[PDB]
């Protein structure tokens, strides 16, 4: 719909120039005709386009120089007139000869005292995922972005700020990160930066914020842009001493680094949902700096807290086993009751020194499950109730699993106060969740780590994108089972006595984990052999093997790239661990240099050999 | 905690050199500052730094000539002092000169006499993990090491000495096989065999062992220098004849085969952990020596020792068989007792002439026991008893095997001849790791040899790397599915009766070995199939084939080195049979030179095409 409407408009431009004689002879290089039109009478000069555009933009625009001129001498004015149009709001001609980086018709209108300071404001212009081009909003940062040495060198003799920002915060570095030629970003990087001396006005260029707070430095991380990064590190590392092949080299950690309450680099990386970010990793700073954090700090502390997470889970799994149960009071219903005991009532649960002994056994796994809550639940009040803390479900999916786990043991607490039957589904949920949550505190060996990437890329990529094909062929078959077996006695053979067991013998005949049906001692009906060798054929062998054979392909591509999906879950550990934990267990990592005569920031030695 | 001390005293370092006017201006380029200083009253010449060192020492560190020079016209007894500190004991400004290759700054030191037998003995130059360079102790061995052919040809001028050895025994031409760059290594080794000819001082310098007892020649071989071994076998070789594209080269098989009580080239490689030392195995007279012993001598005494080990274990397979049983002489306890036999007593067992036959067959697998353990167990007094024995363990598990099933056949004896109940247990670990030790003498076949070496390799690093993630889904489902079922009746659906038995079930049921359960005439309860559906999609579908698939590229990995972990068990094989076989019975290897004019040493001849 917004497409449409953006094509509608650049063939009603080539309307408009074909029907005006004055649009059409700046389109073509045709002086001859600009002379003429020129000397009549008003000549209709500051009509409009189709796109609010007048006869100098087009003449710019299809790189006329000398039907520009023409229009200059003629009409002096045309220069300091912007697009008034929608979609290319306060574009001038300025804007466009840079774009198109014609030299000699930058000077011609800045010899008329062009504006170097006019708002490309338009939405052909806004960062988007429908602009092919996100070039600025002020021609310096669209010579940037073009790759023009001679041109920026030429705006800001003229007088072009170089400070100045758009509607997203951003100055000219900026955007030559956002710029998809990365080496050449790099030398433009250079010369904005030689520019910037004069008397700084606040801090300086590369260490100005935009509206979300990204320096340079920061929107490079975050952005993925590894060659960026890699070019603006020299600015920030020194060289100590070099011992023939040794180099020992001393590195910031200002902005890499959790220096204060604002969000370091490493936890703009794993926030990101741009997963070429996490190529930043690889990079040396920050990749000793994730090594010296996990060896000191983080596994120490994170094997306290799963070896204290196994004697919760099994002081939890013996208050499950060893539950209040007494033999049932009435008397059975059918012949297919198979019950034989039942819960006991809440008086008559604690009775004894033994149900003593599971008290304190219980008063452990309602206190831990209100820890969790404690830690867990008053996140998602400081970050978005809804859409911001969901941001976090799809990163970590043991939020879910403990908040769920926590829940499940506050419903059989709630369930025995009032004594309230069937206790052993939210128990059920609760051990498998319990229990299942110890594949968690797997990232702290590197072995074991993304064995749990590969469960999840099987469940949420193979599985949740076969299983519609699975269950169109469950359900056919089941109710062609059902209606065959319908009019049969079910105590010979039951697989398919009602509609809900028809439904669980063909999921469980599909898998192979049940025997097919068969008597051999009664005659089963005709069409039973016809269906299962039907459904043995393209079930069994065929659709289970497609899915066997899909996963192995998710096991392959997960275990390719195992070294870098274990150290994304480490830093994703370390970043958890330390907002978490009071500061006077943490220590901050690296040499501060204080009392070394280097300031107040905090190094981090590396020392390597070429 | 030690590479946070050494980072502490690099920007230390650094402070003490921006603090001293002394130390500044040797850092710096500064003639000018050093006239003024040194031309004051006393100076402050020589004051330490944080590293111990002198203002002589930060000249020659940081490449500045024109520092040095001034500081050595001004304080000549600056030449002569090492670094007093405790991570750079010993090293002196002639070490630094001779590691930055600065030549001019050489040549002045040693017009003041500086010493060229120095000894660099601090920790920054130990051969360790942590140390980037191992270069040795002295400066013939540092100018060695960074491949500089003028200044070794300049310090041997000054005496330097050739066969000065370090801490570790090395001599100069032990630490070039232990640099990085092997190629450069090489010519570096022909250049300090040109001046190790004057009057032999005792066996020559390529002959000179270390604290270790290796020789360069078998250093380059522990430490899988392949490079290096190439360029050391051309000493060793002589080529007889040349006829056309024929060439017949006689090989030394000095230091290479079995010459006295010290180990041999081939057991030094087994024995080590570098698994880049395997690869000496295809070099050329080393691959054909091993064929030699192998086609010769070690597969007919190996196949002696597979086919006795087949009829010992077929003799104690029908010794447990006939073993001595009776009906039971109490009576039984419960519905759920099954058993109908038990063991004979001693006096019993031993009453026809059958049990006389049998018993010639249990004194066979009795002594056959005792012969095992004398072969075996006095390896473990000779080697460490703990930990150098350890080493055994690692490489050979056939020994842990052999030795466990010996002790369990003098286990069952002892319960034999006491009347112990229970032998069932002792024999039946008997028979599956009796039985499983004919695996072993699969190596004397190439095509079912690294069977095993794949066998090993999915426990140690596939099920002992991934069991735990199945343990923890395991302990959830089986403890899920306990209390589901505990309120039932356990004859009809019996998989879950107590807790044991419910994780011996669940076991089952994730390797799709028993059936699902299932009864279809009682109403089962209705979180079991919720359950048993969550169950059988991540235990059965995708954790059995996560390690199906894994377990499936450590098949693929074993079988594309298929020849050459083949020829790896070869060599173990044969090293083994000449330890414990007599010497009469295992001939010398290669033809001896005594009546062929050629010395006392045992060559081996080659004949190839080119
Ligand atoms: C990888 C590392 C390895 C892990 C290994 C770890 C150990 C793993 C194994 C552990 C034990 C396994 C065997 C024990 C079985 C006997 C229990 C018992 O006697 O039950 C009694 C009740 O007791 C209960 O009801 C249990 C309640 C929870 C116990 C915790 C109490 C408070 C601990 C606070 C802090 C907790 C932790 C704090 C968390 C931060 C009564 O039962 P019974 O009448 O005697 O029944 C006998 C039946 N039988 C005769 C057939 C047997
Ligand atoms: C990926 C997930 C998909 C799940 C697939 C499997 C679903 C599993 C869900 C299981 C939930 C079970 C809950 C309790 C069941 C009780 C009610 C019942 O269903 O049976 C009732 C029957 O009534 C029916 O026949 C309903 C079935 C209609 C067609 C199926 C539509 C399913 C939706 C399609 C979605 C399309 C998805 C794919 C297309 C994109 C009563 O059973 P009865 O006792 O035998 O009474 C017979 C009376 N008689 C004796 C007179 C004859
Ligand atoms: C790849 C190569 C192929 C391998 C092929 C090799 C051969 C493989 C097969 C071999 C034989 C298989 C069939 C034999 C079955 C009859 C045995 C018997 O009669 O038992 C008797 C007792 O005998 C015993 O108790 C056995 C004790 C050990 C025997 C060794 C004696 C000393 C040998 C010293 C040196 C040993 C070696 C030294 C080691 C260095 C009594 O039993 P029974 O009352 O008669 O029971 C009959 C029941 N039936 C009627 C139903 C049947
Ligand atoms: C890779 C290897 C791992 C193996 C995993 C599988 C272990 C296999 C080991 C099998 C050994 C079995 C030996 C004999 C069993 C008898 C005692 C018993 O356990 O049952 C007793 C129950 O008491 C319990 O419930 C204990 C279980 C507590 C939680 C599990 C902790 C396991 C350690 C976690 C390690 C974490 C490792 C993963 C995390 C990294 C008695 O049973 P009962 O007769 O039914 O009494 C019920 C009384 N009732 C009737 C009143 C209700
Ligand atoms: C699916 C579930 C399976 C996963 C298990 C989850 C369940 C249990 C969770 C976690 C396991 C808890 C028990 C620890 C056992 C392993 C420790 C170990 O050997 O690691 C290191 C020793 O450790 C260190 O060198 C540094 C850490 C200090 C010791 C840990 C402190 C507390 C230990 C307990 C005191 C508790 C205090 C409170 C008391 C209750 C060895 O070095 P590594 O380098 O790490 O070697 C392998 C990693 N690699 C591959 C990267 C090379
Ligand atoms: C009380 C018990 C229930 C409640 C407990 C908690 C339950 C919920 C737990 C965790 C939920 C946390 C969020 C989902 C986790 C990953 C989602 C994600 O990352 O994006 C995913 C899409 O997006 C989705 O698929 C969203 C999930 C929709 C279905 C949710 C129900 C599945 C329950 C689970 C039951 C499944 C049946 C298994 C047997 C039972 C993409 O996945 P990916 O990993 O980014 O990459 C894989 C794609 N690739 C292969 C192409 C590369
Ligand atoms: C999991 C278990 C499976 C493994 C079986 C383990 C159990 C039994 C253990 C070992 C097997 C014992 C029986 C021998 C059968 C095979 C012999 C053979 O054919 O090999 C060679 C013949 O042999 C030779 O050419 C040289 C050796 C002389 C003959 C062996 C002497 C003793 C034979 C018995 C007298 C005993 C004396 C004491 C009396 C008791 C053939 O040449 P090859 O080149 O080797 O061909 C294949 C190899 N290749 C792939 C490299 C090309
Ligand atoms: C009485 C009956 C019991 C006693 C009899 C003797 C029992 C013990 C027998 C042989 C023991 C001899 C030493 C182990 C052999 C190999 C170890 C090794 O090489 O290093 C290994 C690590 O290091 C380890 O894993 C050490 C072993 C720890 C577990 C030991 C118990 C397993 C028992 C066995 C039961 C398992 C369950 C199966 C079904 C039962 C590395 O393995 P790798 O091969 O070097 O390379 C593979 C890694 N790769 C794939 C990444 C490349
Ligand atoms: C009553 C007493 C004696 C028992 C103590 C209970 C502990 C076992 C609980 C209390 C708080 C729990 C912690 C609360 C929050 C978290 C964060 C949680 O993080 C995630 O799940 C990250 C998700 C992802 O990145 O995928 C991991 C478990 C952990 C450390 C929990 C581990 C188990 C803890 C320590
Ligand atoms: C009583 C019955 C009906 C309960 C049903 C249990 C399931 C709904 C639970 C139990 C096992 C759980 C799974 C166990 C482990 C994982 C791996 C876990 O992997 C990650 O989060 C990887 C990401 C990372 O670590 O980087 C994602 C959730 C998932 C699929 C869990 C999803 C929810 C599952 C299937
Ligand atoms: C495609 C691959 C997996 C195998 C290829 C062979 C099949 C197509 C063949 C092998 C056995 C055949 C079956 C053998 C016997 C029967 C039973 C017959 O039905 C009855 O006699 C019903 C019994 C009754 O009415 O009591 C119908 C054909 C059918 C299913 C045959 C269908 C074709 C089958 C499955
Ligand atoms: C009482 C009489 C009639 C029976 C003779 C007993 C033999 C069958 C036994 C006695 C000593 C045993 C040997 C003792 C030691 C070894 C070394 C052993 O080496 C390893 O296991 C290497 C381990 C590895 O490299 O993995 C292999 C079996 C072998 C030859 C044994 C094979 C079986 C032997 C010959
Ligand atoms: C009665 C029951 C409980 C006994 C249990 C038996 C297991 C503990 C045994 C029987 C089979 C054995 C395995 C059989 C064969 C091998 C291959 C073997 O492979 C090698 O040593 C290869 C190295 C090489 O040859 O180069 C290592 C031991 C292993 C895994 C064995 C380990 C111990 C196992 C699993
Ligand atoms: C993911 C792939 C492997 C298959 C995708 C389809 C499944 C998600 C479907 C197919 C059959 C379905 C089952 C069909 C019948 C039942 C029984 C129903 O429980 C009962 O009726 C219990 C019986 C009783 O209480 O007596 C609960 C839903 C469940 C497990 C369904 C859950 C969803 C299942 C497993």
């Amino acid at each position: 719909s917004w497409a449409q409407s953006r094509d509608e408009q650049n063939l009603l431009q080539q309307k408009r120039i074909w029907e005006s004689p004055l649009l059409l002879a700046a389109k073509d290089n045709d002086v001859q005709a600009l002379n003429k039109l020129l000397k009549y009478e008003d000549c209709k000069v500051h009509q409009r386009g189709a796109m609010g555009e007048t006869a100098l933009h087009i003449a710019a625009l299809y790189d006329n120089l000398e039907a520009a001129m023409v229009l200059m001498e003629a009409a002096p004015e045309l220069v300091f007139e912007p697009m008034t149009s929608e979609l290319y709001e306060g574009q001038t001609a300025l804007h466009i000869a840079v774009v198109n980086q014609n030299m000699n018709l930058v000077r011609a209108l800045l010899a008329r005292r062009a504006s170097v300071s006019a708002r490309a404001t338009g939405t052909a212009f806004r960062r988007s995922p429908c602009n092919l081009i996100y070039f600025g909003e002020h021609p310096l940062s669209f010579a940037a972005c073009v790759n023009s040495e001679e041109i920026v060198r030429l705006l800001i003799e003229h007088g072009a700020d170089i400070r100045a920002q758009d509607s997203l915060g951003n100055t000219v570095l900026h955007i030559l990160i956002l710029q998809p030629n990365k080496t050449f970003a790099c030398q433009m990087y250079n010369l904005l930066l030689s520019y910037d001396r004069h008397g700084d006005h606040l801090q300086p260029l590369d260490l100005v914020p935009n509206h979300q707070g990204l320096t340079p430095f920061k929107l490079a991380g975050v952005e993925g842009n590894t060659v960026m990064f890699q070019h603006l590190m020299q600015k920030r590392k020194h060289t100590q001493w070099t011992y023939g092949p040794l180099t020992s080299t001393l590195y910031d950690l200002t902005e890499i680094d959790s220096s204060g309450d604002e969000q370091s680099l490493l936890e703009l990386i794993i926030t990101t949902k741009k997963r070429e970010a996490r190529q930043i990793l690889d990079q040396t700073p920050v990749k000793e700096l994730v090594s010296l954090k996990w060896k000191r700090y983080g596994r120490p502390y994170f094997c306290m807290l799963g070896a204290i997470y196994l004697l919760y889970i099994i002081c939890f799994t013996m208050c499950c086993i060893y539950r209040p149960l007494k033999p049932r009071t009435n008397n059975r219903t059918s012949p297919r009751d198979n019950t034989l005991l039942q819960q006991k009532l809440l008086q008559e649960a604690y009775m004894t020194p033994k149900d003593d002994i599971r008290l304190v056994g219980e008063l452990v796994t309602v206190i831990g499950a209100i820890i969790i809550l404690l830690v867990e639940v008053p996140d998602i009040f400081r970050m978005g109730v809804t859409r911001f803390f969901g941001q976090t479900i799809l990163g970590g999916p043991f939020h879910v699993l403990i908040i769920t786990y926590a829940f499940m043991v506050l419903v059989t607490m709630v369930m025995r106060l009032i004594s309230a039957s069937g206790e052993v589904v939210p128990m059920s949920f609760a051990l498998v969740l319990g229990w299942c949550n110890v594949m968690y505190f797997a990232r702290g060996f590197q072995m074991l780590g993304p064995f749990t990437i590969m469960i999840q890329k099987m469940i949420f990529g193979d599985l949740m994108r076969f299983c519609w094909l699975m269950a169109v062929v469950i359900l056919g078959f089941a109710s062609a089972f059902y209606i065959i077996f319908q009019t049969e006695d079910p105590e010979e053979l039951g697989h398919f006595y009602d509609y809900p067991m028809a439904l669980f013998s063909t999921f469980e005949l599909f898998l192979t984990i049940i025997d097919g049906p068969a008597n051999y001692n009664v005659d089963l009906p005709f069409m039973y052999s016809i269906t299962y060798a039907a459904f043995a054929i393209i079930a069994t062998l065929l659709m289970l093997n497609l899915l066997i054979a899909m996963m192995g392909d998710t096991h392959w591509r997960v275990a390719h790239e195992r070294d870098e999906l274990w150290r994304a879950q480490i830093v994703a550990t370390t970043v958890m661990l330390e907002r978490k934990l009071p500061r006077c267990l943490w220590p901050r990592s690296g040499i501060c240099g204080r009392e070394y005569g280097l300031g107040d920031r905090w190094f981090l030695r590396v020392e390597d050999r070429q």
